[PDB]
């Protein structure tokens, strides 16, 4: 039995072991990857044929073998049962493969439960539900032998053009770091040979492209690097022991995120200790050729993202196979091969491969988390307004009306697999469907298409608004990768107007003087500036996945008390972006006039906004100490009672203010938030303990810091809606904050007196 | 005499005498300036009882003594004549003072004439002639006494909602330099003590802030920093010996400019060797507290400021006051005080102020430049289309319509005096000196034009009472002129101009809307956009017949578009910045790598081209140039050698014209990426009907150093792509040329500029 055989040896001994039995090409092998795809026959079965030529020397990943393959779960597992049987037993040293498959809103293959996007999931402000989806993403994923999720995106995004935006979780470092580490935590374990490697995307900056443009240049200064766009990937390896990390497509000021070694190797593994895998972005490696123009040949784009740190090129060796001619010819030295191999190794025996790489297709069917989905659908909508018309009363005639009310599909996010893709139906409930079943009179006319300028079904449109008591317009996206998409991966949004003429059909039914319920289905935050004083309400309602109409249906007639909030600034136009809640004294505004010649500085909805059926009253601000030394804790308290007649969950919201730093800092950002429950006239205390290590920032010479001074503090329902402020001081020396510290506020709930 | 009286002794020498003789009191005096109008009386005549309290220990600056005055060029020549006699004859050491006007378009009082916006100065692509411009602002502002003009701004503006950008020339680091080094060359000429002193300003990205917005942080990573923002700078002080630099007002990456170490010194005077003056921004200093909130009272913004490098406080003495209290409570050395001082002093000696500080306020009377004026009004006017309706035959029936048509006022800038400026008696005053400027109606009727006028609309507003009129006119003639665009300043009522962003790059109030009604009766338009910005004309392009973009041309403006619309002159200026489809298309530039520019991978956004509207270096003529018979010796050069890129133009068309040939370089296969293709030469060359010459560029390698993954300024081997056209996209002919031999860093002083000039075909 050699070393690596052997289940009672430490990892290290078994790798060691492993890596000095390898020929270069096995090595080589385990940085590389096939699509599932590429090893079944026409009958969706393993093929041993394809599998000769192609898993031979073994290899470390087989890409999407349920994504790729559009098998069914119990299928997706039998396949993956006979690659692993084909590389534990005709393989030279039997090394097993790790699995990856999408997973971002749910396992994204036939069978798996499409839960609202990660900016619906943002929106809740709840990440021990994130966590709890996740757990159940994890149980979908190991069923079918699935090891690897490419998980949350912790891109922060200040530019809604940009077509990714519905796979962030917003504007936030704090709320995108809190999220990210629920959402990692749920998919791994405690124990990672139980639960699923996530992947933090995309290290990082690729959401602040030039013009919000897919792919285009992401030029960020280091204090901002380091405090936004870095901060969610650090907590997520420090706080959270994330297992991978994927590269950014885009390149930071001339150099391409996949050939920067100072990043994806110096700050990652060298300044924050991540001892997991780097997997290139699909064909990430490639196009440092073929797109950035830096590496000459495949063989030159190969040395570069393997210098930088990618261990597994995705998601298919094509430039990773020259690293074996590149160590024959002595243009780079097998002990950086082994250097990425000994990573993969590591991750392949703590995952339990070697121990047991097949699962039991018999328990390999996937369960329905629909009631976990709805969970979050009905805490994740957004009311933006509301003048008295929300909730309705169940008599009131409905005429449904827009393109996001019968469509279905529209309902889907980009990474769902449904939206991505005679295969298992789009059975899925619509909006019209959950009119129905709420026993609600309406007649239906779609108005428009999302896309396109034909405005024929408009007259019919107004004629059911006519006859109606309310109009309810459902409008918004279609979401995927395709030019008939509005929003999605490579559909980018220049002008944020609604798509089509959406917005023409919204103003045409309101031309009617009946009141109107304005339903966005959308990735994106669009300018509502034309349609806002127009309309009576609106819900703003991210891509919700399955759990979409019923979760509408149930806010709109108050069996849901709306509780979701704004994860990103909604800007008036286009031409204000970017738009945020954290801005220095001088962003935010034009000096010395305060506004554009034609346009608010001011976002049209704020960071943090969502109203509610009821009403919450703030009192009673507690701040203890009130001095405290550049290490220590405050304790902030506020009584929170809900004085209106409905049940609602409230986002309590903290909110620090830093003047005479040595640097500018935002006149507020967020650092801390609890989701609470309160019924009808119950009032609880929100406590936020504030370690001094939470508020660190980059001082003029690039060091962590607290200084001495005097910290806001401002608690409200949103960014704007501000009830209670006071202050604290820091007493004493400069503190430089070294190695490990706080990333988060801890907030819980108190018994008020 | 004393040493520093000694006209015989080197500046050095009379420097550090002078300083041992001065009280901490009197050096901190030198880094400080009062206003012009705190030293007159109510009738402009200079006040000894104000000059005793505020000049009793001397002074640095005097700020805008005939800007801020309204005085005549004659008056203010007096005034300043008073201030140095009371300087040199009543205080103790007899220091005079250093004067400062604004001259960006010209002198910035009354008297001096209202040459084009620096945009409109870029569009000329004529560095020769901005020199002349600066060459004759410079005799303007040493009649009346003035030292240091306030002017090349270096900003580089690829974000049209700012208001600033009338002041920028433009996008193309390479063409913002050159253009600079040529305005400072003007202004200063050899020996500074017959010259004025030029101020390159807003050091350092000021036109990049958040959303456009003015004063909003400025986030700009390194290299991007050093090619693009500082990169003019980096010339106007290597190759123009610029004796002045002005900081910014915005933070970079939470460090405001005004407290910024690593930028007004490391890079400035110790990277780059700069031995002039910083100068303040108006109250940079003092907001480093108000706005910034980094210091906790006026004595820590002045220890900010002065740590970072300003040397003078402007307008006013507010924070520096302090720093007398800050080395007698021993907080900062009196040695950092004298190291400023010393900067002060040199360039007071150097300008001649100690032999002769005084003017004969005989010979004070500024010239008018009408002339220079008017040739960079009819070079910077730039052709965006014409189907053919231009020129147009003067028997035509013109309808002329538009607020900017009839108003004077609207052909100016924001740093012209009578637009900048706004008792009673001032507002009077304004009013009179502004009807000495000729209007565009004037023009038209001073060559016989037969037209109606119609005022469709205000600037702003959205009152369309005056369009059935308009429309109405349009009928019964046989072309509609309708000239629109901004109102430039500093107020609420102007649409562009310092504090004046504009998010959504729509024409000011119902002017699109105007454009459209017009078009609508099916005559022929001609569109005249009078503007500090583009504007986005997505929605007019396509409805109207010609296109001419007028930059605030200053007085000028009226004779120069009369003349272009009747062929009187060849259109032959070109966009110095790309016209955007719209505001959410920001930002559009013609150096963009090979991932910007476009969207991965359908190439546009949803709802809109990734490409500009216009691109950089667009401008039509009423002729064609035929490019032929590109040559590039040698084909291989080594990473310090030069390569000789030559072409042929004709013009092939019926009528005289000037062309602006424009060299684009490409480079792929770096150790970084680098733009697909980057302004680094350009020669506007003049070609009667059938005349062809030979554009010659002298390309040493030198020019093509970028900043690698290390920050190192490198020549790597490999193949640069030579492209030479009449746009960034109209590319006549194309080749290349390599690079052969080891990576060289590029170490010490190294060539900026493409040597340009023409010969015999
Ligand atoms: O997010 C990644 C995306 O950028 C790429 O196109 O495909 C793989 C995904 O994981
Ligand atoms: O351009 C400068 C401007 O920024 C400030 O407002 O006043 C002084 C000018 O020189």
């Amino acid at each position: 039995m050699e070393l690596y055989r052997d289940p009672s040896q430490p990892i290290e001994v078994r790798v060691r072991d492993l890596l000095s039995r390898m020929t270069l090409e096995e090595k080589v092998a385990q940085l590389g990857s096939v699509w599932g795809y590429e090893l079944i026959d026409e009958r969706g079965k393993f093929s041993r044929e394809k599998a000769k030529e192609l898993l031979k020397n073994g290899i470390g990943q087989i890409t999407r073998p349920g994504g790729s393959t559009n098998l069914e779960p119990q299928e997706a597992a039998e396949l993956v049962n006979e690659i692993q049987r084909f590389l534990v037993e005709e393989t030279r040293l039997g090394i097993p493969a790790m699995i990856h498959e999408e997973c971002l809103t749910g396992y994204m293959g036939l069978g798996g439960t499409n839960f609202p996007q990660a900016i619906a999931m943002a929106s809740t402000w709840d990440p021990d539900l994130i966590e709890k989806m996740t757990t159940a993403v994890r149980e979908d994923m190991r069923k079918i032998g699935a090891h690897q999720g490419l998980a949350p995106v912790l891109d922060v995004a200040r530019d809604p053009r940009w077509g990714r935006t519905e796979e962030t979780f917003g504007e936030s470092p704090y709320l995108v770091a809190r999220m990210g580490v629920s959402y990692v935590k749920g998919l791994q374990g405690e124990d990672i040979k139980k639960g699923v490697v996530a992947t933090v995307k995309h290290f990082a900056g690729y959401s602040a492209s030039e013009g919000g443009k897919n792919w285009a240049p992401t030029n960020i200064p280091e204090r901002e690097f380091k405090e936004v766009f870095l901060f969610p990937f650090e907590a997520a390896v420090k706080e959270a022991n994330v297992l991978s990390v994927m590269n950014s497509y885009s390149e930071i000021d001339g150099v391409p995120c996949a050939a920067n070694r100072k990043l994806l190797t110096d700050i990652l593994r060298k300044d924050w200790g991540f001892e997991g895998i780097v997997v290139s972005d699909y064909f990430a490696v490639k196009v440092l050729e073929d797109y950035h123009r830096i590496a000459r040949d495949k063989s030159e784009a190969a040395r570069l993202a393997l210098e930088a740190g990618i261990d597994v090129e995705l998601p298919k060796t094509e430039c990773y196979q020259y690293l074996k001619d590149l160590v024959e010819k002595g243009i780079i030295s097998e002990a950086l091969i082994d250097e990425a191999v000994t990573r993969v190794l590591r991750l392949k025996f703590m995952l339990g491969l070697f121990e047991n790489p097949y699962v039991e297709v018999e328990k390999a069917k996937i369960e329905s988390h629909r009631d976990i989905a709805l969970e979050i659908a009905r805490k994740s909508i957004i009311l933006l307004k509301n003048d008295g018309i929300l909730p309705l009363q169940k008599n009131k005639k409905v005429a449904l009306i827009g393109p996001n009310a019968g469509e279905v599909r529209n309902l889907l996010g980009d990474y769902m697999y449904l939206a991505h893709i005679e295969e298992h139906m789009k059975s899925i409930p619509s909006v019209l469907d959950a009119f129905k079943e709420e026993g609600i009179e309406f007649e239906y006319a779609k108005g428009c298409e999302v896309t396109g300028e034909d405005r024929s079904g408009f007259e019919e449109a107004i004629e059911i608004a006519k006859k109606s008591d309310v109009a309810i317009v459902v409008v918004g996206d279609k979401s995927g990768l395709t030019l008939d998409c509005t929003t999605g991966e490579s559909r980018d949004m220049a002008n944020l107007k609604l798509p089509g003429v959406q917005e023409e059909l919204v103003l045409e039914v309101a031309k009617t003087g009946k009141p109107v319920v304005l339903v966005l289905i959308t990735g994106r935050p669009y300018s509502l500036k034309n349609v806002v004083d127009k309309v009576n309400a609106i819900l703003q309602v991210w891509l919700p996945g399955e759990a979409g109409g019923r979760a509408i249906v149930d806010i709109i007639y108050g069996k849901v008390n709306p509780s979701g909030k704004l994860p990103i600034s909604f800007p008036r136009s286009a031409g204000q972006i970017p738009v945020f809640h954290y801005v220095k004294p001088s962003g935010g505004r034009s000096h010395w006039h305060g506004d554009y010649v034609d346009e608010s500085t001011k976002p049209l909805f704020p960071f943090g906004h969502g109203l509610s059926y009821t009403k919450f009253e703030y009192s009673n601000l507690r701040i203890e100490p009130k001095e405290v030394p550049p290490a220590g804790e405050v304790v902030i308290k506020v009584d929170v009672e809900n004085i209106g007649d409905r049940d609602g969950d409230e986002v309590v919201q903290l909110y620090i203010g830093r003047e005479f730093a040595s640097v500018t800092r935002p006149v507020k950002e967020l650092k801390g938030f609890k989701r609470v429950s309160l019924k009808a006239k119950e009032k609880k205390t929100v406590v936020f303990r504030l370690h001094m290590d939470v508020l660190a920032y980059y001082n003029r010479d690039m060091k962590l810091v607290v200084e001495p001074g005097e910290f806001k503090v401002m608690v409200g329902s949103s960014s704007e809606d501000i009830r209670l402020t006071g202050s604290f001081s820091v007493v004493g020396e400069k503190r430089e904050v070294v190695g490990m510290r706080k990333f988060f506020t801890e907030a819980c709930e108190e018994a008020a007196a």
